[PDB]
């Protein structure tokens, strides 16, 4: 297990929006695309009580596997400079 334990999708989106006052970004890589910005209301995206890791795989339709898994996520963010957005997140399962 790498990084802090997965708490909740609603927590992740709500935390960034309130504590940092920054727009939400999409984490996508093979498995699925995480909701952040789109036609759908922003409040709806943060509403999702599903776990951050479970939600991504559930949207994908892939069940969890035993042992350590290596997954990488890409941050899709619209901005003038690439430095504004953080580099891809490395998370193992």
């Amino acid at each position: 297990p790498a990084g802090q334990p997965e708490r909740t999708l609603e927590s992740l989106l709500a935390h960034l929006q309130e504590q940092h006052g920054l727009r939400v970004r999409i984490l996508l890589h093979g498995s699925a695309l995480l909701y952040a910005a789109g036609w759908s209301p922003e409040k709806q995206a943060q509403h999702l009580p599903l776990r951050v890791t479970e939600l991504v795989q559930q949207l994908t339709g892939q069940a969890p596997a035993p042992g350590q898994r290596v997954l990488v996520l890409e941050l899709s963010c619209e901005g003038d400079d690439e430095d504004t957005a953080f580099p891809p997140l490395h998370y193992e399962l």
